[PDB]
Parts: structure tokens; sequence; C-alpha cells
């Protein structure tokens, strides 16, 4: 697997969260996330999907994941998924977008979302 | 669980597109994505997250699920990761926004992504 | 014109005019020859009370093969009554006809602490009808 | 003013000059007195040429807690060499201080077909320095 070896490892972002993944042989990613920031304690289940075959034009590797934040120790009645590419070679480099969404009434739904971007870097 | 079974089924969104979905007791979600638009053709395995325990105060449930399209048939080097809430009842309904990253060049970085909004219903 | 009034372009008489989202806020709009957009918004929900100035520009000369016609728009949640010291873009099209409406998705963000950083920045969707609830 | 010449309020002095993305695109604001954002703006990427016509609006008494200052502004991608049928907005907060910064998102949307309508909106953030590349 071309970028296998790239995307798995531990990342970290620009808030030091880190996130642990391993991509499968068949576009799976797993693994788990912890959260520098909000409503999270320790370490999160993740699971999501990439492009096992990217082009070979330069071209980055598309990728996404979920996180629901509710763990043993805690519950954010809460979403987030990540958008984005991989980035191989000197800098490996995970760039994202995402969105968390959290459980709310329908009088309290038009701000049910956030939205944001993380810049991953490996170890 | 509470919303297992109001999650699990087969839905549909606005442009008629279909989500099958199965959500586990540890708050996994698997299943199969049709789009009805962009390129895309049969179906891709999707996975995710939900809160397997949200509040009891008529919230929604959040969730989240990626699917990256690639397939037996086509290969449009995308991800797409939809963020939403599951809301129960006599109208049940995911609604969500999303996010759809392609695979760029870091000229063309800029414009990877796409955002959205979609609305399921079930069958 | 003909019968002595001004000429209006495409979207200027159809844009322009008292607006109505899902959460049954109004968007009273003046789309300007020249592009711009100005008018007030009052917001059903959230930190906001009677009306906010807005700006905005949309495509004056828009495709002729059925597209809509773009637009977006500014509002900082700041008047003489209240300041939640944030602001929203709305970011959409215009579709003209029978039920026309002003298809929209919106970035809103507050003033933070780099700590809250992160979570600085809210994102929905509202579409606008001249409809009245 | 003491010397004589008028009296910024904040972030109007703060807000107000010529800005930078990492794309090397050009922001030229000017933030009024009462709130309004004016001037141009030339896009280092896309289907862009020249200087484009922006409006928008900040929040002109911000907290005094450390936190940033909420903005936000549209442009329409029409001028008179080119027109990309579309309007982005970006909406951010200004970060006062030694190196000044504006944090933004941004929602570009075309006008499209209903049956594209589904891909009319990118998404992105970019970062705006007074630092020239
Ligand atoms: O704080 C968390 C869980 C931790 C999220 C951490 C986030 S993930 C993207 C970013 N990258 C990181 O590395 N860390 C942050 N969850 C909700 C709880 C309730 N919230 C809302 C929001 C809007 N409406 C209603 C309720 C606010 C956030
Ligand atoms: O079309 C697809 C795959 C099918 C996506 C279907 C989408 S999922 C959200 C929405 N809900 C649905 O039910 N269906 C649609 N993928 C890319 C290919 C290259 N694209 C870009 C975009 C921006 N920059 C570069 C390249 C455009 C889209
Ligand atoms: O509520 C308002 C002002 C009114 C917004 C009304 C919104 S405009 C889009 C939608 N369409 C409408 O018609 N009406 C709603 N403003 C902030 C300030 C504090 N907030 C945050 C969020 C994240 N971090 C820190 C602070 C949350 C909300
Ligand atoms: O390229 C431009 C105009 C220039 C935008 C420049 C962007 S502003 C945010 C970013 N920050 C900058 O400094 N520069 C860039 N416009 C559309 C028209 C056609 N497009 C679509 C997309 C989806 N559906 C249909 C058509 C793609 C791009």
């Amino acid at each position: 697997g071309r970028d296998e070896a790239g995307i798995t490892g531990t990342w970290y972002n620009q808030l030091g969260s880190t996130f642990i993944v391993t991509a499968g042989a068949d576009g799976a990613l797993t693994g788990t996330y912890e959260s520098a920031a909000g409503k999270a304690e320790s370490r999160y289940v993740l699971t999501g999907r990439y492009d096992s075959a990217p082009a070979t034009d330069g071209s980055g590797t598309a990728l996404g994941w979920t996180v629901a934040w509710k763990n043993n120790y805690r519950n954010a009645h809460s979403a987030t998924t990540w958008s984005g590419q991989y980035v191989g070679g000197a800098e490996a480099r995970i760039n994202t977008q995402w969105l968390l969404t959290a459980g709310t009434t329908e009088a309290n739904g038009w701000a049910s979302t956030l939205v944001g971007h993380d810049t991953f870097t490996k170890v």
C-alpha cells in the first residue's frame, strides 16, 4: 500500500490533540483520538475511510473519519467528522476541515454544528 | 439500544441517494451509500460513529460517517463525511451537513473541499 | 423604461424585498444596480434583538443557462440593543421564478480567546422565501 | 484627538490596511467607524483577474477580555475583466498585537442548475497578515 505506511502512525494537530490511526488494506481507518480541547477526556474510538489507490500525479490522498464523543469517562452528546487529505513526503501532513455536530432540541438545531480546520503532523 | 432500531435501516436523502446503515451496540455505524449525484456509480463502503447513549431531554442523537469514493467501478479520489443528528419519532430524520474533500495538488488545495447539507428520511 | 420608470436588471427586482427563513427570521434586502446588497436582518433565534445592518454583493450579470444567481452578505451582531460579539456571513444563490428562493449556507464566527479559537465558528443553512409564516 | 487628527477606535486602525493570505491574495480593507468594511480583493487563485469590490461588517465594540474581533465580508467574482458567477464570504476574527492576523473561514457559492446545486459551495480557510510574501 502506497500510503499505508505513511498514514498509519501517531499524529498531532495544532491544538496538541493526538490522532493514532491504522490504515487498513481495504481502505478502512481505525484508531483513537485524544482531544486537547473541549468536553473530552482520555481517548475516543474513531473509524473512517481513505482512498487506498490515489492518483499518481502528485495529488494528495483523500480521507475522513468520525469520533463520537462518548467513552467510559464522559459523554458530550456530539460527533466530529474530519474531512481532508494526506500529503506525503518530507513533512507528511494531513490537512483537514471538520464538522462537530451536537445533539440538540429542534429549537436549538440551527446552532448544532461547529466548523474548523486541523493540520496534523507525525512523530 | 434506544435508537439502535431507529437508526438502522434504509434512508434516502433529498437527491434520492440511499444510505443503508446498521447501528452497532458499541456505537459503530456500518453500511453502504449509493449517490444519485456526482462521480459515483453503485455502492460504496461507509463507516462511522454515533452517540449510543443520547440525552433523555428531547435532544437528537449525534452521529457521523465517511465514504471514500473508491469501489470496484470507479475511483473519484475524494471522501465525504456527513456530520449530523438523528431525530426519532413520527417523521424520523437524520439531518446532516457534509464535507467532500478531493485529493489535489498543493496549487489546487484551496479548492479541495465542497460543503453541503443532506436530510435523510426512512422507508 | 417605456412607462417612464427605471429599468431593473434581472434579479434586481426579484432579490429586492422582504424574505423569511425557516427559523422565521426576517431579511429585508435591496439589490443595488451596481451589485451591492444592503438592508437589515432580524433573527428569530440566538443572541439577537431588533434589526441589524447588513451589506453584501451579488452577481449582477448571471449566466443565462438556468443557473441561480450567486450572492453573499454579512451581519455583525452589534446594534443599539445587543452585542453578541459575532458575525454571520450567508453565501448562496438566488433562484428566480414561481416560488423564488434564496438557498444559503452560513458561517457564524464569534470573537474568542486563542484557547477558545477552535470553537469560534458555527455553520448552518437557511432557505429564504418571500412567503411569511 | 489631541494633535488635531481624528480619534480611531480599537480595531479601526488595526484592521484598516493591506493584507495577504497564504495564497498571496491581496485584501485591501478600510474599517469604517460605523462598523462597515469596504475595499478590494485580488485573488492569487481561481477564476479571478485584477481587483473585485468587497463589503462587510465588523464588531466595532468588541469584548475587553482578550478575545478577537468578529468580522465578515463578501466578494462577488464579477468585474470588468471576468465573471466567475460566484461569491465568497469570509467569516472570522481580527487578532490585534505584534503580528496582527485575520483568521477566517470562507464559503464560496457558485450559481448552478438545481441538478448541480448539491455541489454549489466550496469551503476553506485563509489566514491574513500585513507582511507581504
Ligand atoms: O467539546 C465537545 C467534544 C470535544 C470536541 C473537540 C474538538 S473536535 C474538533 C477540534 N479538534 C480537536 O482536536 N479538538 C476539537 N463537544 C461539544 C459539546 C457541546 N457543544 C455544542 C456546540 C454547538 N451547539 C451545541 C453544543 C460544544 C462541543
Ligand atoms: O463526485 C464525487 C463523488 C460523489 C460525491 C457525491 C456527493 S456526497 C455529498 C452529496 N450527497 C449525496 O448524496 N451526493 C453528493 N467526488 C468529487 C470528484 C472531484 N471533485 C472535486 C471537488 C473539488 N475540488 C476538486 C475536485 C468533485 C466531487
Ligand atoms: O447568537 C448569536 C447572534 C445571533 C445569530 C443568529 C443566527 S445567524 C444564522 C441563523 N439564521 C438565522 O436567521 N438566525 C441564526 N451569536 C453567537 C455568540 C456566541 N456564540 C458562540 C459560538 C461559538 N464560540 C463562541 C461563542 C454562539 C452565538
Ligand atoms: O474561482 C472562482 C473565483 C475565485 C475564487 C478565489 C478563492 S476565494 C477563497 C480563496 N481565497 C483566496 O484568496 N482565493 C480563493 N470561482 C468559482 C466558479 C466555479 N466553481 C464552482 C464550484 C462549484 N460548483 C460550481 C462551480 C469553482 C470556483
